[PDB]
């Protein structure tokens, strides 16, 4: 599966210092915890207005609002934040997804979050079309890749239903 998270979301960084997700852009360098908790390179930041101006999250801590299906490792699995948090709705302008260049997690309010790209084939974490290059590609051709910062129109969704097949700008 796949997902994105609230702004608000706070990002460890090496300094031990937080920045929100909405602050986070390329060049940053993030935790990778399934890398040692390396630190890796963001190339590009996604974001996806949110039509009704508020969406459903599932919150994981005090600083970690994150969609529902978005896989998350614990304990060597990847699981659904569903599974391990409270549902709550929250205002959001935009919700946010990362590519980076290496690793493809990310220490987010302590939980380690997948990100776009990331070729993983285990349950939860596959995903056919954001987990391989095929969104990067799509993403390559959007307006601001180069810049690092893609506001993506919509997320295409179905008959594997509801599931993303396309980001389109």
């Amino acid at each position: 599966s796949g997902g994105a998270m609230h702004g608000d979301s706070l990002v460890q960084l090496s300094d031990s210092s937080f920045k929100m997700v909405k602050e986070v852009k390329k060049g940053d360098k993030v935790i990778c915890p399934l890398l040692e908790n390396q630190c890796v390179e963001v190339e590009c930041v996604v974001l996806s207005k949110c039509e009704d101006g508020t969406k459903e999250f599932v919150q994981l801590g005090t600083d970690l609002w994150i969609t529902p299906k978005h896989p998350i490792r614990v304990n060597g699995e990847w699981k659904y934040p569903k599974e391990l948090g409270q549902t709550v709705v929250k205002t959001s302008d935009y919700i946010y997804q990362f590519v980076l260049k290496t690793g493809h997690t990310m220490n987010i309010g302590g939980y380690e979050c997948i990100c776009l790209g990331h070729n993983f084939q285990e349950r939860v974490a596959y995903h056919p079309y954001l987990g391989s290059q095929a969104v990067v590609e799509d993403l390559k051709q959007m307006k601001g890749w180069k810049e690092g910062k893609v506001i993506i129109r919509s997320r295409v969704r179905d008959q594997i239903t509801n599931q993303v097949k396309a980001f389109i700008q």
